């Protein structure tokens, strides 16, 4: 679980997005695995602007923050384990690192800020779902 309070936003893995956040959809997209949705308190978070390849994310099932180096945002395959078409997820960022599925919406961050939340797991990688390219998260 774990999501991002930026603004009026809160940014959650689409997969795990809540009735209340459907309810209050402001964008989802299906290949990036992220929804967001509006929120009546003001988040604190800051979403890095950058190409950081290099931060540190909270891995939940390991009550550990892990700093790791990760690819580009991409297209990648993501293998079965509980959950999707066990298919290919867009805007993806790997790490060689921990991930099961409870460990989605863990932030990654930089010296810039918030990069990421975690979305996919097994093989000793994690994914995770850039918000970097989102830019209208930053103001209204
Ligand atoms: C694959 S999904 O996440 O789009 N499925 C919808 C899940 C959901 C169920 C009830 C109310 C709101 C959302
Ligand atoms: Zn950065």
């Amino acid at each position: 679980s774990g999501a991002i309070y930026v603004g009026n936003y809160r940014v959650v893995n689409r997969h795990l997005a809540t009735h209340n956040d459907w309810a209050n959809l402001v964008w989802e997209d299906s290949s990036r695995d992220l929804l967001v949705s509006s929120t009546t308190a003001q988040g604190c978070d800051t979403i890095a602007r950058c190409d950081c390849q290099t931060g540190v994310y909270y891995c939940s099932s390991r009550r550990k923050h892990y700093p790791v180096s990760f690819s580009k945002p991409s297209l990648i395959f993501v293998e079965a384990s509980e959950y999707y078409p066990a298919r290919y997820q867009s805007h993806l960022m790997l790490a060689v690192g921990h991930s099961e599925p409870g460990d989605c919406g863990g932030i990654l961050r930089c010296q810039h800020g918030v990069v990421g939340i975690v979305s996919t797991g097994g093989n000793g990688l994690v994914g995770f779902a850039d918000v970097r390219d989102l830019l209208w998260l930053d103001e209204e």
